[PDB]
Order: structure tokens, then C-alpha cells, then sequence
């Protein structure tokens, strides 16, 4: 069924590498886990929790990446998941060319929201949202999220276990082991957007993350630090809603992807 290619990355995730569907040449990426390796299983039926988030959100269209299909093997488990090519993550994509403009920063960090937005209205957490789990279809100017695998059922009641990134991960978390799911997505969404303007995250240790305070070392509008400052409020409660970053005033007027692909990426 799949010519399998490169080796695309590995991880945490398990080992991901770049594949062809035979039947049609559909661009594709095959994703092994070692059963052993998971932590975390659901029901669709027994599978991993990965498994049953995104065919929560495999519906439709989105700025998530799909699910394809799934094999069991005795010690693992395979996923085919949609590919664009070309596609680099977000992370390679900063490392290579630093700090972002504040215009291409507006519209990479919209996409990641209404991504989220959708992931939520579908009843998924992701928890682990940051630039190595963004790719950016190229051509396209699309940015999808992937990588499942430290995801929850979202509920309104409180988290006691994490295993995303801790540097992504609130003081709440650090401090109590306590989070509730959409002001922790929040806190990640403040990190992540000071990754974009800054090119690199804003705290390295845990009692920087408690701390909270917020040092720009590039030049960032006002605007933009209001809403990082925001997003990464010490108290979860004094947080913004999603809808509250998305009217924000330095959201507004944001590139179409295709525009974003055409000023930015070519
Ligand atoms: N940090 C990026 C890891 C390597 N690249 C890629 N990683 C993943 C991927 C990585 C971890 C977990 C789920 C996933 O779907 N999915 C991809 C889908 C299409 C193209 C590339 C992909
Ligand atoms: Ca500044
Ligand atoms: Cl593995
Ligand atoms: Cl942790």
C-alpha cells in the first residue's frame, strides 16, 4: 500500500518518515510508535488516545494534519497522515530565519489559533502546542498542526497530569500539578507567539516560568507585547479568551494564507 521514503524526524512521537500511496501517489507520512513507548490508550475498541483524538478532529477541513488510516502491529502502531509538500516545521522554519515580521508572525499565529479552535470545538486538547509541532505548507502559506500524543478529551475540570513540553507548560502546572485546559492552552499560545517576533521562547528554567515576568529582546510593537503579556498572565483567570486574542488589536487585518505564502514565503 505506501513506498516508504526518508526518515522525516523522531522523537517523543516515535518515528515518522516521509511515503508514497501506491494506488494513487498520494504524499503521505507513516508515524511508528512502539506499543511499549505509549502511555496513554482510549476507545474508538483498544488503540492510543493519538488515534482517537484525531479522528475527532479528521473531519472536514482544517489546520490540522489528518488521519489517513492505521495499522496494528504486534508492537506497534502505524499512522498514515496527510502530507503537503513542500513543508518545513516551524521550528526549522524560525531556526533558519530568525525572528519573524510582526505581519507574518499575525498570520501564522491566527491559523494556529483558529487550528486550536476547531481542535477544542471537537472535543480535543492538544497540550503540547509549540513551533515543532506547527508545518508550514510552503507553497500554500497553511500552517497544520500535528502530534497528538500528550493530547486529552477536553473538560472542564482539572488536569492532574501533563507530559507535553515544560517550557511550554504554565506556572500553575509547574507550581501545583493543576491546570484547567483551554487558559494552559492559553499560557502556551502567549509562548509561542513570543517564539515568533523573538525567535526563541521566553523562559529556560522553571522559576523563570513562575516568575512570569516578560523581557523583549527584539524589537516588538506594542500591540504584540500586550497580547504576549496577556496570554501569559500569571493567574489563569486573568487570561484571555480565544475570542478575546482574536479581537485583540494587533490580530486584526491579518494576511489570507495565500497572500501570507505570496509576500513571505516565496
Ligand atoms: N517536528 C516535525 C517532525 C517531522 N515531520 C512530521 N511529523 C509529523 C508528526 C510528528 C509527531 C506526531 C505526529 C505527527 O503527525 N507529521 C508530519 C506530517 C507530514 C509531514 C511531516 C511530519
Ligand atoms: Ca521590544
Ligand atoms: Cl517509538
Ligand atoms: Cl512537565
Amino acid at each position: 500500500q505506501y513506498q516508504v521514503g526518508p526518515l522525516l524526524g523522531s522523537g517523543g512521537f516515535g518515528s515518522v518518515y516521509s511515503g508514497i500511496r501506491v494506488s494513487d501517489n498520494l504524499p503521505v507520512a507513516i508515524k511508528h510508535v512502539e506499543k511499549d513507548r505509549i502511555s496513554d490508550w482510549g476507545e474508538l475498541t483498544r488503540v492510543p488516545m493519538e488515534v482517537v483524538l484525531l479522528k475527532k478532529v479528521s473531519s472536514g477541513f482544517s489546520g490540522v494534519i489528518r488521519l489517513l488510516d492505521w495499522f496494528e502491529r504486534p508492537d506497534s502502531f502505524v499512522l498514515i497522515l496527510e502530507r503537503p509538500e513542500p513543508v518545513q516545521d516551524l521550528f526549522d522554519f524560525i531556526t533558519e530565519r530568525g525572528a519573524l515580521q510582526e505581519e507574518l508572525a499575525r498570520s501564522f499565529f491566527w491559523q494556529v489559533l483558529e487550528a486550536v479552535r476547531h481542535c477544542h470545538n471537537c472535543g480535543v486538547l492538544h497540550r503540547d502546542i509549540k513551533d515543532e509541532n506547527i508545518l508550514i505548507d510552503l507553497n500554500r502559506g497553511e500552517l497544520k498542526l500535528i502530534d497528538f500524543g500528550s493530547g486529552a478529551l477536553l473538560k472542564d475540570t482539572v488536569y492532574t497530569d501533563f507530559d507535553g513540553t515544560r517550557v511550554y507548560s504554565p506556572p500553575e502546572w509547574i507550581r501545583y500539578h493543576r491546570y484547567h485546559g483551554r487558559s494552559a492552552a492559553v499560557w502556551s499560545l502567549g509562548i509561542l507567539l513570543y517564539d515568533m517576533v523573538c525567535g526563541d521562547i521566553p523562559f529556560e528554567h522553571d522559576e523563570e516560568i513562575i516568575r512570569g515576568q516578560v523581557f523583549f529582546r527584539q524589537r516588538v510593537s506594542s500591540e504584540c507585547q500586550h497580547l504576549i503579556r496577556w496570554c501569559l498572565a500569571l493567574r489563569p483567570s486573568d487570561r484571555p479568551t480565544f475570542e478575546e486574542i482574536q479581537n485583540h488589536p494587533w490580530m486584526q487585518d491579518v494576511l489570507l494564507p495565500q497572500e501570507t505564502a505570496e509576500i513571505h514565503l516565496h
